[PDB]
């Protein structure tokens, strides 16, 4: 079992190395196949869009201490790093709005206290350095055990609702940032940006998202269905995505005059605030001497940072690595955890952000690569992350073709993952089931051993959950949204039990 | 009563939709008022005399493609338009005269599946061709560009670019279309209670009208083009026409050669009322006079597009409730006029799309693709080679392509004969190419 407690040190990590690393010459040549191509460019762009936007974020927030370039160059030679040396390489690592929120709020401290920003992250980075020996060590990614299909279930569908949502609220921003008006200030200057109100930007943007996702599921269909070849067919539907990307990016060129906002990657491989910092951080400070009570002060937020990365990780290695989805190499709670993490602290003490296994770009990787025969197999190789992570570097260079491509374009293939992430996820079908008759519900063990209205409560008590957790995730309070998380283990192993029978619970809620 | 509301709501919308599309056509001598009132009146008529009270009369995509063409000739002619039409009305009242002495009962059986499934699927792709060449008009008209003149008067229309229209336009068209097909699919879903998820389904196309609407009716600056309605019960256009259309020209005297060459586009009318009945005697004879007489009135003519004695008085007395209330629709000016007309092109690339399920032709033209291992166990599968039903379709689509090249080049009045001509094909040369056993699989009574 790869959850389970050895007498020896570190036993996690020398299993998981035994028991995934003899794999390495069949994860190299199992890469050559179109659909890894496939993969490769759709999760290229799944993932540095949001690398993209969350160096901007960071950017704005911080006085452009940590920006795109930095952001990028992590997200490139960390994703190298895991993919070469991870235990399970579907994962895909980049920064996340949790990682964020914690740095803007370690920003405002560091500000109020009158701290260097920078040296503070590489002394969490150190913590959390010594934090991942400390826990590797005893073993600690066990605990995992106990996150059951409840909890999973719950943060996967909460991520993906957020997900979505936040495409749509991007759209929003669109408009707003361009209302529909009967006159508009023409000869706008647009040198930072469009400063004010522009015809048929909006319209054009919500055109070129609704596209893109309509082509990107009709591709599916495509390739489930029946019409021409299987092998074209397939062989289609594989790049529908990328198809889609196409067909909007060239609708979108055409379209010679109307403006929409194009993905922008920083100039150069260089700080992005050269003033501010340099490429390296010197611990002890870089124009004042770091206060010691603050070196041993940063437990706090490296602990902090520590169960974000963790809880997160964690939990999308185990609904990628599901049964279900038939995954026979294996994977890895305690090598992943490590790589993770010391890689972010490793970056941290280079000024570089800490990323950490995001849920649905690696559940998005993980299905583009899944061949369908029902799931026959999947594709499991460490080329396809390692080729995004190359991609993502050499973004920097890749701008001629990538100012030409659309964010609408992009926010409809956001859409698009939203959408297909949630397909293999019991609460979602539970959910759906809400609306359908007890006659149309399918067979399935939870429907036929519990009745109708107690898998409805169960249902209900797992959306109330999710409400919690969104009200939460508004709420100021939201670097506090994992530990919430947490108490949805109690949960089900406590006060669910006094309410449900053991059968239901165990049909209900199995793995 | 849930039966004469359904019904009312699937006459008026078609009702509505061929009026705006007549009214851009026909310049408005032919609008939605027109539409209305002939639909209110004559389906009076039909219930109270007609021999089927199920048989409703309605504005039809035949008539429409015939009118277009009618109006063009007119045009290119310099002969008044509803004057042509009521000499053709003549005509056609002429001709179902002659219709009761001689029997026709043969003509009936002589059009066969292979007519209908090409009529059906030429009318589908006119319809699908005239919404996407309705958005491209829109997008010409008000083209993407940096700048806008910002002082463009609309009094007549629109006398230049502006800025969202032609995007909201297209918004507007696709979000209706995607929402009735999104209805149609709930329709037969297995969400909600079966008769609350059924009666939803049935008013998917007056759903999505009214969504699309209101989501127009909520933006304010964008200008996109509406549906026009007189305020009263008056005529389209008062510069145009008048309630009674006087024969011998109402600016310049009717000419008398087109006084007697109007029997053939009235033998082409008439083509295609009998065949468009077809696919769905004495009805088709009070259908016939009544456009004939409407024609004089300049209402257009309506076919029954769509098909103990206590249920048959029912019946009569909720056609004619449904007809009065089609007639009353024209009092609703100020919601009708709040209709955009880009939604109703939406629902009419819906219906163009919805009509080619049933149509077998479009069944065989998807097979094309399909590889011959998923092809279905219908008869014309197992009992005839896949070549030789690829050949039945190639011919069947030379033939579509035949008509819509006819439909295009100014000959276009021709579209009806030339339809009938597949019924020679089907009946003397296609028994050449193939056997009586795979003729009868390809096509058949059912
Ligand atoms: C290189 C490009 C290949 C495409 C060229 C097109 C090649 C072509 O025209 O013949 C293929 C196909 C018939 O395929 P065909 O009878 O040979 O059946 C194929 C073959 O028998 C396999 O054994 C089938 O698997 P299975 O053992 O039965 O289970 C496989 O189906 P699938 O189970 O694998 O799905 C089939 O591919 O014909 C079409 O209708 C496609 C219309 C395409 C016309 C569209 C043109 C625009
Ligand atoms: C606004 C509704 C919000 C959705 C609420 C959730 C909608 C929802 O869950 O529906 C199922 C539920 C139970 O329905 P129920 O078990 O009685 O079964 C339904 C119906 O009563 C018949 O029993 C079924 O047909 P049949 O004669 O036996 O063959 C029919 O199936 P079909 O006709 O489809 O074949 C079913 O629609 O309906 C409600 O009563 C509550 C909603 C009432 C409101
Ligand atoms: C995949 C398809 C998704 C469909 C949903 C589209 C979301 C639109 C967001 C509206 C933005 C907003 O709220 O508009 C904010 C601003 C006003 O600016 P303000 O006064 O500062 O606020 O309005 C505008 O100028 C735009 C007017 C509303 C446009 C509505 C378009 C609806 C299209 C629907 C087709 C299916
Ligand atoms: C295909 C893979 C993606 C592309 C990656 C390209 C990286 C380019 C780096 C800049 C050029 C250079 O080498 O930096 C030159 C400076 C000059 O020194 P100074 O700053 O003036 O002092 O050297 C240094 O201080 C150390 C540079 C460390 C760069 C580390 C970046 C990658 C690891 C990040 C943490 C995980
Ligand atoms: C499956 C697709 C469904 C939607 C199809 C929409 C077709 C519209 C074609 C108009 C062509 C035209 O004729 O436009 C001509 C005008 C004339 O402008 P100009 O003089 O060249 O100056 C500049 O240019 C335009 O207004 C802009 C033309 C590009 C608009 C592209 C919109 C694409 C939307 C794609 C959604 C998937
Ligand atoms: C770099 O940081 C400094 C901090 O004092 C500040 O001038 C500003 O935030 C940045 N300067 C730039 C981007 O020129
Ligand atoms: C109204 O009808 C007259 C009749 O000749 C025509 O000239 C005019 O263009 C029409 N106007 C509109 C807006 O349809």
């Amino acid at each position: 079992d790869p959850l389970q407690q050895t007498g020896q040190l570190f036993g996690g990590l020398v299993r998981d190395i035994r028991r995934r690393y003899p794999y390495y010459l069949s994860d190299i040549t199992d890469a050559f196949s179109p659909q890894v191509l496939a993969a490769v460019i759709f999760i290229y762009f799944a993932a540095l869009s949001p690398a993209i936007t969350f160096g901007g974020l960071l950017g704005e927030k911080t006085r452009n201490q940590m920006g795109v370039s930095e952001l990028l160059i992590s997200t490139a030679v960390q994703g190298i790093l895991f993919a070469l040396l991870g235990a399970q390489p579907l994962l895909v690592v980049g920064f996340s709005g949790p990682l964020l929120v914690f740095e803007e709020a370690f920003f405002s401290f560091c500000e109020t206290n009158g701290l260097e920003y920078i040296v503070g992250r590489v002394w969490i980075g150190f913590w959390l350095i010594l934090l991942v020996v400390l826990v590797v060590a005893f073993e600690g990614s066990f605990l995992v055990r106990f996150i059951s299909r409840y909890t999973q279930e719950i943060f996967s569908f909460l991520i993906s609702l957020i997900f979505i949502y936040e495409t749509f609220s991007k759209l929003i921003k669109i408009f707003q940032d361009h209302p529909l008006q009967k006159t508009y200030n023409y000869n706008v200057l647009m040198v930072p940006k469009p400063q004010g109100p522009l015809p048929n930007t909006a319209l054009l943007s919500l055109v070129l998202m609704a596209g893109t996702f309509f082509f990107a599921m009709m591709l599916r269909k495509f390739k489930n269905s029946s019409y021409f070849p299987g092998k074209l067919r397939r062989v289609i539907g594989d790049f529908g995505v990328p198809i889609s990307i196409l067909i909007m990016v060239l609708v979108d060129f055409f379209i010679q005059d109307t403006y929409t906002q194009k993905l922008s990657v920083p100039d150069g491989f260089k700080v992005s605030n050269s003033s501010a910092r340099g490429w390296v951080i010197h611990p002890l400070g870089l124009r004042s001497e770091f206060p010691i009570w603050m070196m041993f002060a940063s437990a706090l937020p490296a602990l902090l940072v520590f169960i974000l990365i963790f809880l997160e990780s964690q939990i999308t290695t185990l609904i990628v690595s599901k049964p279900e989805r038939k995954m026979v190499k294996g994977s890895g709670f305690h090598l992943d955890l490590l790589l993770v993490v010391g890689m972010g602290g490793v970056a941290a003490l280079f000024g570089m952000p800490w990323l950490s296994a995001t849920t649905v770009r690696s559940v998005t990787h993980a299905n583009a690569l899944t061949v369908m025969g029902q799931i026959q197999e999947v594709k499991e190789q460490r080329i396809s992350g390692l080729l995004v992570a190359v991609l993502v570097g050499l973004s920097i260079l890749m701008e001629p073709i990538l100012s030409r491509i659309p964010l609408a374009v992009l926010f409809g293939i956001f859409l698009y993952m939203g959408v297909t992430s949630l397909s293999g996820i019991q609460l979602f079908d539970r959910i759906l089931l809400l609306f359908k008759p007890p006659k149309y519900h399918p067979d399935v063990p939870y429907v036929k051993r519990v009745k109708t209205w107690r898998m409805h409560l169960f249902t209900g008590i797992q959306i109330i959950c999710l409400a919690v957790l969104w009200v939460v995730k508004s709420t100021p309070a939201s670097l506090a949204l994992p530990f919430v998380l947490i108490l949805t283990v109690p949960l089900r192993r406590v006060l669910l039990p006094l309410i449900f029978r053991n059968v239901e619970l165990q049909c209900l809620d199995a793995d």
